[PDB]
């Protein structure tokens, strides 16, 4: 099985124990780890942050602890403008310069790989996302003539049937890409004035409306689409998304008037690390939602959808249940990657628990 765990570059900037770099990985943790986020200058892919050239040193030697162990590098992320990227995907001269430019920047830096992170092609856009795919591909191919391994070639893919059916053709993408990471943790948040979880696994019998928010649903629909399935990684957060709570009411379909407060170390109002959680749980009154198998928790104006280790366990046993490739972790800096906040001695509790059940199965 796979276990492919994304560290964040701006996670480095957070005051105190927030503070999280490549350093701070367990070797042995995953089979791969992707430093998210490149930009992309000149139509080159590049830097992002003033030290990463330093960075990504210290995440690749990690490699002397664990020669096995995979690193990747992703380009775009939300602060990319989708738009941007489009611009360069759609010309022929753009996209041939980009595309020339990876392979000696991933050599040069020691990665082995490269993740696409165009985050969310317009319906314009699916066309030349099915050509840039392809051409990377090619290219590292052709690269590997030279004797060294060849690059791998992921791609993050949103997992809300209009974004899929928008702007990916799966069937075509799924041939040229090594895996394919399920983005299965927005399946809410703030747009709606109402409370409502994120990750639900299972669609739960009691709303209609939306039975294609859950990751069940957007599993079994990339299945149908042509995605083999030993090609396919689910997504499994670990942070939490908060709101403030409109009314005393705290059930299913309480109302909402907006994002909740910031946290002490993550400062972004919307979201919390599991860290924070563990922390925010302290005199908060505790619920799950049987049908979703996913937990949330309020305390005062504040409500909080989040996954714990059991709601984590549980997603990695149905993953392993239909087969799939393995899993995905969005942030092991937003787990408790220090492992002094959430009571067990135990670094990175969310995933080390999903490792434990892919290790069993
Ligand atoms: C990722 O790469 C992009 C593209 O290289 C980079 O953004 C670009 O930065 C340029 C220089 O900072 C911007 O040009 C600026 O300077 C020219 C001439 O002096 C002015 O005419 C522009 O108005 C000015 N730009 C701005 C926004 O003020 C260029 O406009 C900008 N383009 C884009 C699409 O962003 C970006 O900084 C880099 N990301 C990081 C984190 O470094």
């Amino acid at each position: 099985y796979k276990l492919i765990c994304y560290y964040t570059s701006w996670s480095q900037y957070r005051e105190g124990d927030g503070s999280c770099f490549p350093d701070a990985i367990d070797p042995f943790l995953c089979t791969h780890v992707i430093y998210s986020f490149a930009n992309i200058s000149n139509n080159e892919i590049d830097t992002w942050e003033w030290n990463d050239v330093t960075l990504y040193d210290t995440l690749n030697t990690l490699k002397n602890r664990n020669p096995n162990l995979k690193t990747l590098l992703s380009v775009g992320g939300w602060n990319f403008g989708s738009e941007r990227f489009s611009k360069i995907a759609s010309k022929t001269q753009s996209r041939r310069t980009f595309i020339k430019s990876v392979p000696p920047f991933l050599r040069t830096h020691g990665f082995d790989g490269l993740d696409l992170a165009w985050l969310y092609p317009g319906w314009r856009d699916k066309r030349h996302l099915t050509t840039l795919v392809k051409e990377m591909k090619a290219e590292f191919v052709r690269e590997a003539q030279a004797g060294t391994e060849q690059l791998l070639l992921s791609a993050a893919v949103p997992a809300g049937k209009i974004a899929i059916d928008r702007g990916y053709d799966i069937a075509q993408i799924s041939r040229h890409l090594d895996f394919i990471s399920l983005l299965t943790y927005d399946f809410h948040g703030g747009w709606r004035g109402t409370v409502g979880h994120h990750s639900p696994l299972f669609r739960g019998n009691s709303d209609g409306s939306s039975r294609f928010s859950n990751a069940d649903y957007a599993v079994s629909y990339m299945l149908r689409l042509g995605a083999p399935a030993n090609k396919l990684v689910m997504g499994i957060p670990t942070f939490g998304r908060s709101y403030t709570l409109a009314s005393s009411k705290t059930d299913v379909g309480a109302p909402i008037s907006g994002p909740g407060i910031p946290g002490q170390f993550t400062k972004e109002k919307g979201t919390l690390a599991y860290y924070e959680i563990c922390d925010f749980l302290h005199g908060a009154t505790t619920h799950r939602f049987r049908d979703q198998q996913v937990p949330y928790a309020t305390k005062g104006n504040q409500w909080v959808a989040y996954d714990d280790q059991e709601s984590v366990k549980n997603k990695a046993r149905y993953l392993k249940n239909r087969q799939l490739a393995g899993a995905m972790v969005w942030a092991l800096d937003l787990d408790d990657f220090r492992g002094t906040f959430c009571g067990q001695n135990l670094t990175f509790p969310l995933t080390s628990a999903i490792k434990d059940v892919l290790a069993r199965v």
